[PDB]
């Protein structure tokens, strides 16, 4: 809190994803370098806009989750649009020891309507992080809001295919199959808030 000229991003993507998988399942570590793990119990807002998201049955005891500061925010009455890019990095350890390696965060706003995250995941670029919908804006306050509503047929993805594609891991199937359990749809990525600098 008490940030000056400077933004920053509260979502899930860690721990959440894998509250009850975490150990069964990829785990997140180097946090750094831009970015950082805070517990939900700390984040009272982002954890508003958890709740006001997917509904969550069964989560680990105070969840953790993964937070991109240090970012840069670029929004102007020209247009309709808003250009803001978090500059964290995170790695995520596919299992053993390492594995998948993900940064330069973007994120794409247009007419509040249309917009998509764009990062770099191993040796692919500029790929689609996330699928924005739309999003509200508050006191200094922005959240997104990606077109990924519970579950209503049998294989629910959480990611986009780019991200998902991008994944290299042999383990298709525990990272998206024909499964979408109320568990899964919990950690199924939906609340994303983010903080204007100023």
């Amino acid at each position: 809190s008490e940030e000056v000229k400077n933004a920053d991003l509260y979502w899930g993507f860690s721990g959440s994803s894998h509250h009850k998988y975490d150990h069964n399942g990829p785990k997140f570590e180097k946090a750094g370098k831009g970015a950082e793990l805070t517990n939900i119990d700390a984040a009272s807002a982002y954890a508003e806009t958890f709740k006001k998201g997917v509904f969550p049955n069964n989560k680990r005891e105070k969840s953790d989750i993964l937070v991109f500061h240090n970012g840069e925010v670029k929004t102007e009455t020209n247009h309709s649009s808003y250009q803001i890019n978090w500059p964290g990095e995170v790695t995520m350890k596919l299992g053993y020891g390492d594995g998948l390696v993900i940064k330069d965060l973007n994120l794409m706003l247009k007419n509040g309507n249309m917009g998509e995250l764009k990062a770099t995941v191993g040796e692919n670029s500029n790929i689609t992080l996330f699928d924005v919908q739309e999003y509200s804006v508050s006191d200094n306050t922005i959240t997104v809001t990606p077109k990924i509503p519970p579950c209503t047929t049998g294989t629910w993805k959480p990611w986009h295919n780019d991200l998902t594609s991008k994944l290299g891991s042999l383990k298709s199937v525990f990272f998206e199959s024909y499964t979408c359990n109320n568990d899964d749809i919990a950690k199924k990525p939906l609340p994303l808030t983010v903080v204007l600098n100023g």
